[PDB]
């Protein structure tokens, strides 16, 4: 049940466990999404991260368009709580909890 991440055909990494493993393939059963594991090949998947974050910086940031996922992004600005972030490239206000520096993992 070690728990990875996968990049979805949205380009976007979502939490998940690896239920199985085959030669070509991984088995990975997901947040909320458990109930269909897809089978998934080598290269989309990555560890999560273990455990400074200011502005300007590149993030990864968790938001959905579908579940809830890492999506990358750029801090154009913060203030008080709040943080201006930039996604091809949309805007949004987010808080520190909805916030990660880019997990520099790689897929396997």
């Amino acid at each position: 049940e070690l728990t990875v991440e996968v990049r979805g055909s949205n380009g976007a990494f979502y939490k998940g466990f690896i239920k199985d493993v085959h030669e070509d393939s991984l088995t990975v059963v997901f947040e909320n999404n458990w109930q269909p594991e897809r089978q998934v090949p080598f290269n989309e998947v990555r560890l999560p991260p273990p455990p400074e974050i200011s502005e300007g910086d590149e993030v990864e940031v968790y938001s959905r368009a579908e579940p809830c996922g890492w999506w990358l992004a750029k801090v154009r600005m913060m203030k008080g709580e709040f943080y201006v972030i930039e996604y091809a490239t949309y805007n949004e206000i987010v808080t520190f909890e909805r916030l990660r520096p880019v997990n520099q993992n790689k897929t396997v």
